[PDB]
This record gives C-alpha cells, sequence and structure tokens, in this order.
C-alpha cells in the first residue's frame, strides 16, 4: 500500500514529518508513504485535486491564507474520521481517544458541530503574547493582566522608542480573538460568536473586543507591521521582538524553533503570557492552538491513511515531533518538558488562567462572504486606516447574520 501524505511546513519544521514517516515505515513494512511537505501545500495539492489525484491524508489546519481546509469542509469533501478515535494506535494497544488530552475534541475538530469528527487534532501549543522577558524586567515593567495596564505600558514604552505591539500575520488573531472574546463575554458568548448567533456582533461584549483591538492596532502598533504581515515577511515582525523594537506579539510555541537561527538582544529570554482581559479579577484564557490532520473524501486509501493517522498519537511519533517543540495532544506529553518550552506551558499554572479553543462553525457558507476575512484579515485594513471601527462591526454583523440565515 502506497499512501500520499501532504503536510504543511510551519515553524516546527518539516524534518519531523520525514522522521515520523520513516518511523512508521519501519514499524509497518507493508506501507510506503510519499511525503510532500511545503510552506505552500495548498498550491501543491490543489491542481492534483481538481485533476482527480487526491492525497490520502493531509496535515493542514484551519487558518491558512488559501483556506483550503475550510473550503473542502464547505464542499463536504473531508472524510468522517470519527472512527479514528476508536482505532488501535499502531505500535501500542491503546485507542486514540484513550490517549487524547481533555479539551481538544470540540468545534475545531467537529466543524459542523455534532458528534462527528472531521479534523483530528495536531500539536498542542499554547498561544497568547510572546515577548522578551529580560527587556520587560530591565525597564521595571510587569506583565499586564488588563488592557488598561497594557496601554499604560504602551505609553511608557512609547516614550522609550518601543512600539507596544506587532503581529506576524493578521491570521494570528484567531488565537488572540479566541482569548479576548472569551475574556470579555465568557464561554457561552464565545460559542455564540463561533456559531453566528444573530446580532452577536452588536452586543456590548463583541463591541468591546473590537474597540480594544482597534485601539491596539491603530495607536500602539509597530509601524512596519502591516507591510510585513504576509507569508513571506511575517518573521520580520517577529524579529522586532528579538530586537527590542516591539514588546508583544500574539504567537505560539513554534516561535522558538522558527527563530532558532536569529540574532537577538543580549540576555534575551523568551517570555509568554495570556492575552490581558478587560476587568480586574477576570479569567484570562490561553488558546490551545492545534492544527489538523484529515483525509479527503476522494482519497483512494482511506483505511491505510486512518491507520497511519492513528500512529501520529503514538509515543514514538510524539517523541519525534517534540524535538522542535511540537507537542502532540496526548496525555503526559507535557511531563518532562524541554526547558525552552517551560515558560510557555507554565502560564497554565497562573491563578485564574484557563484554556480556550475552537474555530468558526462550518455548518453554513455564503458566496462572496468570509467571516475569517472580516474578523482576522480586516485587522490589516483597520491598522492601515482603511476601515473604521463602525465599519468593522457592521461588516462582521452583516456576514455573521448572513451565515446565520443559511
Ligand atoms: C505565516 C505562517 O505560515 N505561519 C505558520 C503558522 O500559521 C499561522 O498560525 C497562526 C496561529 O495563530 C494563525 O492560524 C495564522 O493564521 C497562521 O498563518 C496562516 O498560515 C499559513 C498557511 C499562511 O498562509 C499564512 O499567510 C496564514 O496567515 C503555524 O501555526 C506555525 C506552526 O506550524 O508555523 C508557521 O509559523
Amino acid at each position: 500500500t502506497t499512501l500520499k501524505f501532504a503536510a504543511f511546513e510551519g515553524g516546527y519544521g518539516a524534518d519531523m514529518y520525514k522522521e515520523v514517516v520513516a518511523a512508521y515505515e519501519k514499524l509497518n513494512p507493508d506501507v510506503k508513504i510519499e511525503l510532500t511537505t511545503s510552506k505552500k501545500i495548498e498550491d501543491e495539492i490543489t491542481p492534483g485535486m481538481k485533476a482527480g489525484n487526491y492525497p490520502d491524508i493531509v496535515e493542514l489546519g484551519q487558518g491558512s491564507t488559501s483556506g483550503l481546509t475550510e473550503t473542502l469542509l464547505k464542499d463536504k469533501a473531508i472524510e468522517d474520521v470519527t472512527d479514528v478515535l476508536d482505532m488501535k494506535v499502531p505500535g501500542e494497544n491503546k485507542t486514540v481517544k484513550d490517549k487524547l488530552v481533555d479539551g481538544v475534541i470540540g468545534l475545531y475538530t467537529n466543524p459542523y458541530g455534532g458528534d462527528k469528527t472531521y479534523l483530528m487534532p495536531m500539536y498542542y501549543s499554547p498561544s497568547g503574547l510572546v515577548y522578551n522577558k529580560t527587556l520587560l524586567e530591565q525597564n521595571g515593567w510587569k506583565m499586564p493582566t488588563t488592557w488598561d495596564e497594557m496601554f499604560k505600558l504602551g505609553d511608557e514604552a512609547k516614550a522609550k522608542g518601543i512600539s507596544l505591539f506587532t503581529y506576524p500575520t493578521a491570521g494570528y488573531f484567531d488565537a488572540f480573538f479566541n482569548a479576548l472574546l472569551a475574556d470579555i463575554g465568557g464561554d457561552q458568548f464565545y460559542q455564540d460568536v463561533m456559531t453566528y448567533k444573530k446580532d452577536v456582533w452588536k452586543t456590548d461584549e463583541a463591541k468591546e473586543a473590537l474597540e480594544t483591538t482597534y485601539k491596539l492596532v491603530t495607536e500602539y502598533l509597530n509601524p512596519d507591521t502591516v507591510g510585513y504581515a504576509n507569508a513571506q515577511d511575517f518573521t520580520k515582525n517577529q524579529q522586532s521582538i528579538l530586537d527590542g523594537k516591539s514588546l508583544f506579539m500574539p504567537n505560539g510555541t513554534w516561535i522558538v524553533n522558527e527563530m532558532k537561527d536569529a540574532p537577538r538582544t543580549s540576555g534575551f529570554e523568551w517570555g509568554f503570557a495570556p492575552v490581558p482581559t478587560v476587568k480586574n479579577g477576570g479569567t484570562r484564557y490561553i488558546n490551545t492552538t492545534i492544527e489538523a490532520v484529515w483525509i479527503p473524501a476522494k482519497a483512494k486509501n482511506k483505511e491505510a491513511a486512518k491507520k497511519f493517522m492513528a500512529y501520529l498519537y503514538s509515543d514514538e511519533a510524539a517523541s519525534i515531533f517534540a524535538k522542535t517543540g511540537a507537542i502532540q495532544p496526548i496525555k503526559g506529553n507535557t511531563d518532562d518538558l524541554a526547558s525552552d518550552m517551560k515558560v510557555f506551558y507554565d502560564a497554565y499554572n497562573e491563578d485564574n488562567v484557563k484554556a480556550v479553543a475552537g474555530s468558526f462553525s462550518a455548518t453554513a457558507t455564503v458566496e462572496g462572504k468570509n467571516i475569517k476575512d472580516d474578523l482576522y484579515n480586516a485587522v490589516d485594513s483597520v491598522a492601515s486606516g482603511k476601515t473604521t471601527l463602525q465599519q468593522w462591526q457592521d461588516k462582521l454583523n452583516e456576514t455573521s447574520n448572513a451565515l446565520n440565515a443559511a
């Protein structure tokens, strides 16, 4: 059996997929895997798909620029892999679900919101705000827990010639908004946004999420941010953190390996912290950032791909992924963490800090509309002065209500 496997090359690198594929072929001598890894995995497989040649299994989460996963989800072109949760992990005698940590099978994995899983969870990386711990301590600053403190810090930093905030690409606001929305309104309000409850963007809580972000990207943003907020130059904005020209950026644990070969200010130490909330004593949420592994409905070897998918939750697979910081969402995989990951996961141990996860529902779609463009990509426009706060809200409410109608 020959499996065609396409995987996204992100901050964790592609060598881990080469080694994992090699390790599966050593365990399972009857399976050969043709692995394709690429930073542009959409452009690789989409021509073959529209020509009839589909890969058997794809590693690509929600949130890409092309939105390939969401598109195939809209065309009902992604195989139901709920039975993968019950499969025996190759090399072991445990089921996939026996090994999964809590709070990783949800709206992201069940984009139609039922009991059917279509995107199996990949990785397990906390997202929040990444900064230089040493730079903050050198200036006598403490990590803000509220946005009032965050903007007062922005003023203090601005007086020293340091921008408060930057971001790699606008897409990185999926984790940011997941935290900020849940911080302000709570869990039910969060699910309501993700599932397009009518007029949810007209609520005071959704307006406050937009006002806070509007103030951030229009008054406390590194001036070079939007010009570099693309797939080719996103690391430039990330470098401004290592250079000390920007304090904070929304990011996840892949940043450590992704910026492994980069210069940085003397004494640089990674800092990690939840996005601040708006109210004293409010819960702060860290985003469980996962990507997805999935099988197209047109795949020709679904059964062999499912068995290989189960192997991605094995101890062997987890130890290979872990070398670059990619922590598979299996139990105990945060025990015995590498030192460079401790600052990130230790944020879960802070008082009144919990987890948030999920993405937008795929149960409805409207031609010409894209809620992820209206919420995430619209930051670039808002930061550029092309979109007012009222225009931002009106667009989100219109798109969300339209999606509600379907
Ligand atoms: C620029 C890039 O590819 N970065 C990836 C990173 O993808 C981003 O992950 C964050 C998580 O908050 C957001 O989902 C963001 O939208 C992602 O960026 C998109 O992904 C790719 C496909 C690209 O088209 C971008 O233009 C999009 O903005 C990965 O999470 C990370 C780990 O694999 O590696 C890279 O850094």
